[PDB]
């Protein structure tokens, strides 16, 4: 999932921190590098209850490219 | 998921290592610890398209 996704998730980076565990700063260098870490991407699928799915999810669960 | 419970999937240590994405060291490390670490319990959760569960997924469905 893109960084944007997480927020539009939560409604706003503090929320999307506080639900994936990260600080506030850390959402905004995610959006900033265009991407979460993978590690981190894992984590908030499950976090979401598999509602958010990381690209590596997600490339899989593409009947084609996604 | 405890660390037994990821070995019993893959079969044996290094099998498992390579599954997720660790080194074999990681693997032994978590069982002497009696834990995996909660970030590579989600990261085990999908790369195993969720064949293994976190603690968080098991207390959130009802079956730990």
């Amino acid at each position: 999932m893109k960084p944007e996704e997480l927020v539009r998730h939560f409604g706003d980076v503090e929320k999307a921190a506080v639900g994936v565990g990260v600080t506030p700063g850390a959402v905004y260098q995610w959006l900033q590098a265009g991407e979460i870490p993978p590690l981190r991407q894992s984590d908030i699928e499950v976090r979401t209850a598999y509602k958010l799915k990381s690209d590596f999810t997600s490339q899989r669960m593409g009947k084609e490219g996604h």
